[PDB]
């Protein structure tokens, strides 16, 4: 069975876990729910493809950028996860896809653009601008919410796509 090592990175608060929980255990989690797992596991259906899905769940906080150079590295696609609502994590997204670069040593690793917390009204950061900035890096922009499981799916399933055609 076909086993896709994904990694979701992206700035500290964006729902990194909510995005990874809401796949695996179909549960939307706040900040009083735990969030230290990191690693999940589980056979999905992508395409009509069963397959098994390694997700490596990383922090945002800069205190385990460091710790995101070892891990992830054993990855081979990557959910650059922001939130709508917070125009400076979309442009954080810059330093973490070069931070996936340096570990990888491509340009062109599989990855995946991702504009959660969908269903809060108050969005920072248009679709346009994030298309855009997904079309620039060459790859795809999935719009989810973690909270109403909008996009969940098609969030991680187009970064197994990603792979594929890598
Ligand atoms: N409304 C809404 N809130 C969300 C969504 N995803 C996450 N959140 C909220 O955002 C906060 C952070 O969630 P979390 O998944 O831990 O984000 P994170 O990026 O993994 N944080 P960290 O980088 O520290 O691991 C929580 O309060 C959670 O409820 C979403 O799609 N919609
Ligand atoms: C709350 C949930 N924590 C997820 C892992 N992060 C360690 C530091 N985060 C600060 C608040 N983040
Ligand atoms: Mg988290
Ligand atoms: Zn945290």
């Amino acid at each position: 069975m076909t086993e896709y090592k994904l990694v979701v990175v992206g700035a500290g608060g964006v729902g990194k876990s909510a995005l990874t929980i809401q796949l695996i255990q179909n549960h939307f989690v706040d900040e009083y729910d735990p969030t230290i797992e990191d690693s999940y596991r589980k056979q999905v259906v992508i395409d009509g493809e069963t397959c098994l899905l390694d997700i490596l769940d990383t922090a945002g906080q800069e205190e385990y950028s460091a710790m995101r150079d070892q891990y992830m590295r054993t990855g081979e696609g990557f959910l650059c996860v922001f939130a709508i609502n917070n125009t400076k994590s979309f442009e954080d997204i810059h330093q973490y896809r070069e931070q996936i670069k340096r570990v990888k040593d491509s340009d062109d690793v599989p990855m995946v653009l991702v504009g959660n917390k969908c269903d809060l009204a108050a969005r920072t950061v248009e679709s346009r601008q994030a298309q855009d900035l997904a079309r620039s890096y060459g790859i795809p922009y999935i719009e989810t919410s973690a909270k109403t499981r909008q996009g969940v799916e098609d969030a991680f399933y187009t970064l197994v796509r990603e792979i594929r055609q890598h």
